[PDB]
Formats: structure tokens, C-alpha cells, sequence
RNA sequence: GCUGGCAAGCGAAUGUAAAGACUGACUAAGCAUGUAGUACCGAGGAUGUAGGAAUUUCGGACGCGGGUUCAACUCCCGCCAGCUCCACCA
């Protein structure tokens, strides 16, 4: 379910809805099967809607042995 | 506007205020063509056919690139990331 541990230990949720997000190919296809790191996503103002923030790429093996796929993304 | 013919005082009754045409140097004050102005807008008028607001969506992204069914998000190919099989003795 992802609960996000931390946000729920501290600073229980109030309010959400339902949405996707814009991503390339790389750091995709792995959310499918559901390995994610979103442990306390720091999303902050961005002028474009506010972007995603804090939350990294899945450790999966869809490495190209030279980053996992984007490091900053 | 000073004057202009004089009644009215020099501080009195108290003022009509049009301003266009016509000659020409025209490239306004050498020098191209003139008798009303083609300019300049900015709150004076209009475009509203198309680009800006909503509104149907085209655009995108499942690795990329493109010649492919467009319904592509693997319908045809070259790579690269792993598995396997061997070729592979100057």
C-alpha cells in the first residue's frame, strides 16, 4: 500500500486525491511490479504545479551500469 | 491691438473676434511634382475571418532511433542492459 512509515508514525495524513506523473521510460516500467523509495517525498513550490520532489528511482537492476537511471531526474 | 468720424467718462452706455478662397518659391529656409492636409494618435471609429482566456482534442511515455499496423506501449530493423550456444591457437 505504501503507507509511507514515516508520515504515519509522524504527521498523520489529512488530505489527498488521485493523480499521475510525467516520467520517461527509464525510471519506469518497475513501478508496475511496485519497488518504489517515496519515504517522506520533500515536494516543495514549482512554478510548474509543483513538481515532484524528494522522492528518488527504484534500486531495480535496469541499471545501465553506469547510474541506475537518473540520479536527478 | 495703436488709430480711424464723433457723441460718453478718461475709469463711462460698453464691443460685431469671419479667418476660408486666391498669386506663386513647393521638395516648409538651394533643391522632384502643392491650396487643404497622404501625416500623428490612444481612447476617436471600425477587424472579430484568428490567435491569446474556457471548450473537443493533435502534440507525449514504458530503451532510444527511425523506413512500419496508427489502434504502438514489443506492426518491420541496427544497437545497447542480462541468459544461453558455439565459432575463436600469429
Amino acid at each position: 500500500i505504501a503507507l509511507n512509515k514515516r508520515a504515519r508514525h509522524e504527521y498523520f495524513i489529512e488530505e489527498e486525491f488521485e493523480a499521475g506523473l510525467a516520467l520517461q521510460g527509464w525510471e519506469v516500467k518497475s513501478l508496475r511490479a511496485g519497488k518504489a523509495n517515496i519515504s517522506d517525498s520533500y515536494v516543495l513550490l514549482r512554478d510548474g504545479e509543483a513538481f515532484l520532489f524528494g522522492a528518488n528511482i527504484t534500486p531495480m537492476a535496469v541499471a545501465s551500469t553506469h547510474v541506475v537511471c537518473d540520479p536527478t531526474r
